[PDB]
């Protein structure tokens, strides 16, 4: 019933690949997991699911792909994920760097440059900054890189086992 | 006065780069840290240091560079580190992927192919395989990647802080 793990991801990048594989593995462990899909969430899920999940989950998994900063929902959620961990350092953030160099996540360079250029047309400096600070923070945490040669199912198994053993 | 952190690394690859910076940061926290350099150990240091440190340290940091598997000492030590954490999983292993794809560490491909080709001239299959299994096990753990665009002092600082939090929570 109570949520344990919170997946933050860019739908179009990973919803069918790693994110889904990780979701499946977590269920095999009966870990109650929320999928923060930036495109497919429903209106009656905001309260009963989203806020509760983000409130209850003690483990957050940002699956950060090349299109992650293109989505304002992703950035908004990462910032909130970061804030909540800072309030309650017992909470853990476990980044997955999906087919991006962690350097680009850390400095918002490469594929992320144009996202932030775009957002700066609509949002103020403090909002943009908060979003960059969250990517830097999380980009600097230990995690798993996923590259073109990885067996994503094996990584998913490693990640879910690690999560399961901690949850005890 | 026990060792707390055990650094495993390929000397010629990282001695002057990230390994030193992490050592310096750890030292700023006054964290007692052993440098398992594959070239510069002394014999009086095998007992009262190396073995003491590998025994006492509850955090192992394998800094895995492209020349890591070229060194039999590195491979041997990784296998030991991996054996010790399985024996006592309060211990943790924190891999640094220094200018290598984690993919390659995980599957011992790319730069690591020829290394294992060469060791197979002198060691039997069981021995080679135990070494491959160590790299795979460690390559599959959460850790930090370092690339050419990274500011390694920044990363050293973040690893130090993480290590420090963990030591303190105990
Ligand atoms: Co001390």
């Amino acid at each position: 019933v109570e949520y344990e793990v919170f997946l933050s991801f860019r739908g179009p990048d990973t919803r069918e690949q790693f994110t889904d594989f990780l979701y499946q593995s977590l269920r095999r462990y009966k870990i109650h997991t929320f999928r923060d899909d930036d495109e497919l969430l429903k209106g009656k899920e905001i309260g009963p699911n989203l806020l509760r999940a983000i409130d209850q989950s003690k483990i957050y998994v940002p699956i950060i792909s090349s299109g992650y900063a293109d989505s304002k929902w992703c950035l908004m959620e990462l910032a909130e994920i970061v804030r909540r961990q800072e309030e309650d350092p017992r909470r853990i953030i476990l980044p997955i760097f999906y087919m991006v160099d962690p350097s680009d996540v850390r400095h918002q360079t490469g594929c992320y440059k144009k996202a932030f250029r775009k957002h700066a047309n609509k949002f103020d400096g403090q909002t943009i900054q908060n979003w960059k600070d969250a990517l830097k923070k999380v980009g600097d945490l230990k995690g798993w890189h996923i590259g073109k040669n990885d067996k994503q199912g094996a990584i998913a198994d490693k990640v879910s086992a690690d999560i399961w053993s901690h949850i005890s």
